[PDB]
């Protein structure tokens, strides 16, 4: 389950493909709660490549079905990154993460 709410401006279809190394300026937020994980408080925009499951499902799946300069926002299930697990110090488990997700990206 990725529930996408695209703020319109972009170009609609440089979708990301296999293995494009792809850029987003995330920003991690928590339901009922505050961010956790920021590529703008890094300025590092997280270039990361599509095809290896580096980043969570609910991250990897808002990826693709977004294009460049799309301005989307995820609503990340807990069963797809740490639901049951939750990350020690930053994500509790069975949380909806939330992500403002805009691809910016390369390749």
């Amino acid at each position: 389950g990725v529930e996408i709410e695209t703020i319109s401006p972009g170009d609609g279809r440089t979708f990301p493909k296999k293995g494009q190394t792809c850029v987003v300026h995330y920003t991690g937020m928590l339901q009922n709660g505050k961010k956790f994980d920021s590529s703008r408080d890094r300025n590092k925009p997280f270039k990361f490549r599509i095809g290896k499951q580096e980043v969570i499902k609910g991250f990897e799946e808002g990826a693709a079905q977004m294009s460049l300069g799309q301005r989307a926002k995820l609503t990340c299930t807990p069963d797809v990154a740490y639901g049951a697990t939750g990350h020690p110090g930053v994500i509790p488990p069975n949380a909806t993460l939330i992500f403002d997700v805009e691809l910016l990206n390369l390749e």
